[PDB]
């Protein structure tokens, strides 16, 4: 049963650890993307304001 | 299970790392493109204003 316990936890958590680790890339990516999108829209909407 | 953990994380994050790395190119590209689009519309809309 101790092997059954470490089987279920170690396997299922490792799957749930990877998707959360992947979501961290989207979070850090979306920050840098939105930061770049700020400049994209800033230079677009401000320069076209003339 | 430690191999199962590094399998899921290392694989799934590497896929999510590449798409975020690709999105950085669009972000930096869109800034330079919008910056060039500013001149394109500026010279177009200002010179045609005469």
């Amino acid at each position: 049963a101790m092997s059954m316990a470490v089987e279920s936890t170690g396997n299922a958590k490792a799957e749930a650890e990877s998707r959360a680790e992947a979501a961290r890339i989207e979070g850090e990516g979306s920050v840098l993307q939105a930061k770049l999108k700020a400049q994209a829209l800033a230079i677009e909407t401000e320069a076209e304001l003339e």
